[PDB]
């Protein structure tokens, strides 16, 4: 009962990454809105828009992977400066030093996919420990920084009784790789601000939107072929001559408009102004654009790639599912959906309901508190 004291740990918290910062920013605000007191412990990159009701404690580390630059006065033995990726291992160690000073000041210690050895020391100090695993890094597809730290993560997550993952696709890939118990896992997805992301009663005719491997090339041929029959327009949200010179080759530089660095408000207006959102294999473990499109009442055309059929409702409810590499299938389903005015409304109404029913940040925060209480009950 009362305001729970929660320590939210995140070794990295980039403002725009789906996990790390966005997860930390939205979860902290909603936990504080529920009435609990949240204190976030973060390292570089430090978070940005945290709620004033949320306190931030900087855990400094040598950010040798800084964007401007890739030193004799290093103060801690945790500083490894090993060119032989120790940041998750070192963050959990430095967090154990701060957690020892506040042994009775926190009810739960929640981890944001750090999974370091120092977290096991925090649980040894009496802290109930919960860890959120967004994406199992055991997927060393690029093998065909160095992923030696993931061997430490699987040994830690296997001993944290309450584990949080965002989708069943990430849960199954954790069962296969991390060898974690199934009871150990609690699937709680990511949410969206259903107040900010909502229909706005004005949709431009024949306007598609896509937010960003990335199958954007397949969508670019779709809008290129759709131009002859329809006044199609693509609002592409990504930062980009680069590889996307397809815009020049297809002559679609006029109907394709690129935006980047948009705030959540600017994105919500654009995402609600479009008649359809396309998610072509845009799977970073969890599709925040799909949730943000459903919340806006915008029907989706997505690929059958991982958690997209799970996040998006069944085929024919919130979206139409297509085969990823198939350019022509994507082109036929888009045009047939764009030529149907009754289907754009039905899928959009069902997408708003599901977003409100399933993917609201408040519900995500409420389900997280439930996982918190399970770790408290075992202490």
């Amino acid at each position: 009962q009362g305001a729970m004291r929660i320590a939210l740990l995140s070794y990295r918290s980039k403002t725009h990454c789906g996990g790390q910062g966005v997860y930390v920013r939205h979860l902290s605000r909603e936990l504080a809105e529920l009435g609990h007191d949240v204190e976030v412990f973060s390292g570089q990159p430090y978070p940005e828009g945290l709620d004033p009701r949320v306190r931030l404690t900087k855990v400094p580390s040598l950010d040798l992977y800084r964007e401007p630059d890739p030193k004799t006065s290093i103060d801690l033995e945790e500083l490894l400066t090993t060119w032989t990726f120790p940041e998750p291992k070192t963050f959990s160690l430095r967090a154990a030093r701060v957690l020892a000073g506040r042994r009775g000041d926190f009810d739960v210690v929640h981890d944001n996919q750090c999974l370091g050895t120092g977290l096991l020391q925090i649980a040894k100090m009496g802290f109930p420990l919960v860890a959120t695993v967004h994406h199992p890094i055991t997927r060393d597809r690029e093998v065909e920084r160095w992923y030696g730290f993931v061997e430490m993560q699987k040994r830690v997550a296997r001993q944290i009784p309450e584990l949080l993952t965002v989708s069943s696709a990430s849960a199954s890939d954790i069962l296969t790789d991390f060898a974690v118990s199934p009871e150990q896992l609690h699937v709680v997805p990511l949410g969206v601000d259903t107040k900010l992301f909502q229909p706005r009663e004005g949709r431009v005719r024949n306007r598609i939107i896509a937010i960003a491997l990335k199958g954007v090339s397949h969508l670019l041929h779709a809008v290129a072929r759709l131009r002859v029959e329809r006044d199609v327009e693509l609002q592409l949200v990504t930062k980009l001559g680069p590889t996307e010179k397809l815009i020049a080759e297809l002559g679609i530089s006029d109907i394709v408009h690129t935006s980047s660095g948009l705030s959540d408000e600017e994105l919500a207006a654009l995402l609600a102004s479009a008649e359809v959102a396309c998610i072509p294999s845009l799977y970073e473990g969890f599709s925040l654009p799909a949730v943000e499109a459903m919340a806006s009442g915008t029907p989706i055309v997505a690929s059958r790639a991982g958690a997209l059929p799970e996040v998006v409702g069944p085929d024919g409810e919130c979206a139409r599912l297509v085969t990823p590499a198939d350019v022509d299938e994507l082109t036929a389903v888009l045009g047939r959906l764009l030529d149907s005015p009754r289907e754009l409304r039905r899928l959009g109404d069902n997408g708003r309901r599901r977003a409100v029913e399933v993917f609201s940040w408040q519900s995500v925060a409420a389900q997280t508190v439930a996982v918190y209480e399970k770790a408290i009950a075992r202490v």
